C-alpha cells in the first residue's frame, strides 16, 4: 500500500472562462456527453487506488456533493438498470469529504485548507477541469497510478507534465535538459509561471496532477498562496521529480477544449458512440 | 398587442433520459456549447414578444432561477464585456415567475399550476427540452411568433407540428388529409398518441409548442396522471383548433443523441469559436 491515501480536489473556483453556462452551475458539473467532469476525475483517483477524496469547495457547489450522495427523490422515482447505475456512481468503499475554502485565495491555499483532514502525510492534488483520457492510457497503471508507485519507491514528489506548443502560456518545469518520454520520471530543478521565450527552461508544462510528500505542509505556511512557489521551496530541501503524461489530456477549463473533449468522448460513448460517429461523418 | 402575454414552461421533471448528468443538475441547465438549454428557450419566448415567463418547477431546480437572477458574488468578481454579457442574460423588461408543481403529475397538470398566475386568458406553453433552431428560422416572426399573430387574427388555438423522424415515436395530429407547408396553419380534428403505422392520420408530430385560447382552462379541470393532449381533444369538440407547421428545424435535447447532435451543430455556429471548432472537426474526421 501507499502512504498516499487521499486526493485533494480544489473545486471552489467560479468558472469565469466557461460563462454563461457556469453562471449558476459549477464548472465541475458540465457534462462530458452524459457524465459531469467531476465524475471522470473521481473515477481516475479511484483507479489510481485512492479511496478518500477531499473537495475544497464553495457555498454554491452543493450539487457536486449531491451527485455522489444518495439522490432520494430520484431513486424513489425509478421503478431498471438505471437505478443500479446511479446507485453505483460512488462505490461504497470510496468516501468524499468536504471543507470550504476561505477567501478567493489561489491553489496553494486551497490545498492548505485540506491539511487538517490529511495531516502530515503525503497527498495527491488533482485539478478538476483537466481530464486524463481513459481510453489512451490505463489509469490503473499509468499517470496518477504510476506517480504514486514511483513516490512509494523513491519518496520523491511527482509533478505531472506534458509537452505543449507554446511555452509562454502554462507553468513550465526545469529538468536540466533531461531526456523524458511518456511514463518516465526525472528530477526537476525549478518551475516558472508563464515564462518569456528566453526564460523557459523547457516546453514541459504542468498538467495539474501532483503527488506531494508530507514535506510541503510546513512550506505551505509562507506566501508567494500559489502552489508552485511552495513546491520551489521543497526543491531546495529535497528531490522533486517531473512525470511525463501518458496518453492524452483534455483541458475542459476553456470552451474549445471542452467542446473538443465532448466530441472525442462522444465518439467513444459505449452505447451511442457508433450512431454519433456515423452521424458525424455524414454531417461533416 | 396580443392577449397572449405569458408563456408557461414546465421545468419540474427529473430528467431520467439524460442520466447521470442530470442526477444533481436540472436537465434544463445542460449546456449547449456554453449556454444552458433554458436560456435558448427563454430567448425564443422573448423574440416571440412574450415578456412574462411562468416556470412550473421542482425544489431541486433553484439554479434555473439563479441563472436569470442577479448572481451577486460573480458580478463582484468581474472587475470588461463579460460583466455586461452576464448582466444581459435577462432583459430588464422581461420577468420570470415561478410556481412549484404539486405531485409528479404530467404536463396537463403542470399547466394547471400556472392558471392562478395567468387567469382566464390565452396562454403559450413551451416544452424546455425542445430547442427551435435560431439560425434556420427567424424566431421574431416564425414559429411561436407566427402562431401568436395567427391566434390574434383568428382566435384559434395553435399546436406546433413537424413531419417526422419516425412515426410511432410521437403524438400525431389529424388535419383531415390536408397538405401543409412550413409556416402554414390549418384546422386539425384529433390527436393520437404513438399510433401504429396504419392508424396514423398523418406524419405531422407534435413538437412541444402550444398557443391555447382561454377555453382550455375549464377543460383542464378533467382527467384523461393528467395529460394535455386529452384536454386539447375536448376543446376540438367545442371549438376550432389548428396545427402549425414548424419553420426551420428543432433539436430534441431530451434524448442523449439529440443533445449530442445539437451541441455539435451549435458548436459549429458559435460566434467566436465556430470556425476553430469547425476546422478542428474537419481535420479530426
Amino acid at each position: 500500500n501507499s502512504k498516499v491515501k487521499k486526493a485533494v480536489i480544489p473545486v471552489a473556483g467560479l468558472g469565469t472562462r466557461m460563462l454563461p453556462a457556469t453562471k449558476a452551475i459549477p464548472k465541475e458539473m458540465l457534462p462530458l456527453v452524459d457524465k459531469p467532469l467531476i465524475q471522470y476525475v473521481v473515477n481516475e483517483c479511484i483507479a489510481a487506488g485512492i479511496n478518500e477524496i477531499v473537495l475544497v469547495t464553495h457555498s454554491s457547489k452543493n450539487s457536486i456533493e449531491n451527485h455522489f450522495d444518495t439522490s432520494f427523490e430520484l431513486e424513489a422515482m425509478l421503478e431498471r438498470q438505471l437505478l443500479e447505475e446511479i446507485q453505483s456512481i460512488c462505490p461504497p468503499h470510496v468516501t468524499i469529504m468536504q471543507v470550504r475554502q476561505g477567501l478567493a485565495k489561489g491553489l496553494g491555499h486551497a490545498v492548505m485548507c485540506a491539511w487538517p483532514v490529511i495531516g502530515n502525510e503525503p497527498v495527491a492534488v488533482i485539478l478538476p477541469d483537466v481530464i486524463l483520457d481513459e481510453y489512451e492510457s490505463d489509469l490503473s497503471k499509468d499517470n496518477l497510478a504510476e506517480m504514486i508507485r514511483r513516490f512509494d519507491e523513491t519518496g520523491h514528489s511527482q509533478i505531472m507534465v506534458e509537452p505543449v506548443a507554446d511555452v509562454t502560456a502554462y507553468g513550465v518545469v526545469d529538468c536540466q535538459g533531461a531526456q523524458l518520454n511518456p511514463g518516465d520520471s526525472a528530477p526537476m530543478v525549478g518551475v516558472v509561471e508563464k515564462p518569456k521565450a528566453d526564460q523557459a527552461p523547457s516546453n514541459l508544462a504542468v498538467v495539474g496532477r501532483y503527488v506531494l510528500s508530507a514535506d510541503i505542509w510546513p512550506l505551505l505556511a509562507k506566501t508567494p498562496i500559489q502552489l508552485t512557489d511552495s513546491i520551489a521551496m521543497l526543491m531546495e530541501k529535497e528531490t522533486v521529480e517531473a512525470y511525463h503524461l501518458k496518453g492524452v489530456s483534455h483541458d475542459c477549463g476553456n470552451k474549445l477544449g471542452y467542446m473538443q473533449a465532448f466530441v472525442e468522448y462522444g465518439v467513444r460513448h459505449e452505447t451511442l458512440g457508433s450512431d454519433f460517429k456515423a452521424w458525424l461523418e455524414s454531417a461533416v
